[PDB]
């Protein structure tokens, strides 16, 4: 399965990659890339730049993506917060030198904006490009992530997607970013890498 991918905590630093892409799941996904935006971008930057330059990554561990954390002021629980600044600080200490690219998808771009937001200015300085589907503080945040660069930062919100206007509805929808994670994400994150 697509949907659980470890390849920077597997990774060693004799055998970095051109590229590290870490990603926060949407809640009820399975695994720590889920089975939408997760995958599509992951497959795209393994077809730009080989499977064997690129360490896929999902933010697992004590993200849960539950949907009961989108409540939570910052949108999420801080231990998921945690974990993925402790990814992007893996990725620094394993391989300072390869570009890390990230991504995140509803409550996932909570964990991204949570976490890159308070990381270290040489992490932030690594990290090349950041991808948010559906972002869930794009109102309370202003459409950026908080001390981090607007022009590494490309945030997709939808017309139709509630969650991009300040709240939150939960009922089962359609997938929205098919196109934009598989065609303009990967587009994007090409430009900044690196």
């Amino acid at each position: 399965q697509s949907s659980t991918r470890n390849e920077l905590e597997t990774g060693s630093s004799s055998a970095c990659p051109k590229v590290i892409y870490i990603f926060a799941r949407a809640s009820t996904e399975p695994g720590n890339m889920g089975i939408s935006a997760g995958p599509i971008v992951a497959d795209a930057l393994e077809r730009i730049y080989g499977a064997n330059d690129v360490w896929v990554q999902g933010v697992g561990g004590p993200y849960l993506a539950d949907l009961a954390s989108n409540f939570l002021p910052d949108g999420t629980s801080s231990a998921a917060i945690n974990e993925a600044r402790r990814l992007f600080t893996l990725a620094n200490t394993k391989c300072p030198n390869a570009a890390i690219v990230s991504g995140g998808y509803s409550q996932g771009t909570a964990v991204m904006a949570g976490s890159i937001s308070g990381l270290s200015t040489t992490i932030k300085n690594q990290i090349k490009g950041v991808v948010l589907f559906g972002y869930t503080k794009n109102l309370q945040n202003l459409g950026r992530i908080p001390n981090f660069e607007t022009s590494k930062t490309e945030v997709y919100c939808d017309i139709a997607d509630a969650v991009c206007y300040g709240t939150l509805f939960i009922l089962p929808a359609h997938f929205l970013y098919q196109t934009d994670a598989a065609v303009a994400a990967p587009r994007f994150l090409q430009a900044r890498i690196g």
